[PDB]
């Protein structure tokens, strides 16, 4: 069982960008799917997660109108949609999914921590 990420890329400020969490073996419409973002030399940070119900946990407190998640159950896969995007949104982008914690997301700590399967991560860079 695997998760595929893709959409990632490169676009200057303002653009947008809509990444994909693919899931290989499992079915997601069961689970929580949470994105987190990271620099080399610093700590991963989350970004926006959703729930098995389709609740919408956003761990920033920053843009948070830019940022939409969907989850495409046809698809077996879960979308980050970025808009407005800045120079400080450059970064790796993960995907990634909890068997423990039932489906819920938790807080970006804990999810990360908890997280049993994750995505290989996409760049994306706004220049």
């Amino acid at each position: 069982v695997q998760l595929v990420e893709s959409g990632g890329g490169l676009v200057q400020p303002g653009g947008s960008l809509r990444l994909s969490c693919a899931a290989t073996g499992f079915t997601l419409e069961n689970k929580a799917i949470g994105w987190f973002r990271q620099t080399p030399g610093s700590e991963r940070e989350g970004v926006l997660c959703i729930s098995k119900s389709g609740s919408w946990t956003y761990y920033t407190d920053s843009m948070r109108g830019r940022f939409t998640i969907s989850r495409d159950n046809a698809e077996n896969t879960v979308y980050l949609q970025m808009d407005s995007l800045k120079p400080e949104d450059t970064a790796v982008y993960y995907c990634a999914t909890t068997t423990a914690g039932g489906g819920l997301c938790w807080d970006g700590t804990t999810f990360s921590r908890l997280a049993s399967s994750w995505g290989q991560g996409t760049q994306v860079t706004v220049s």
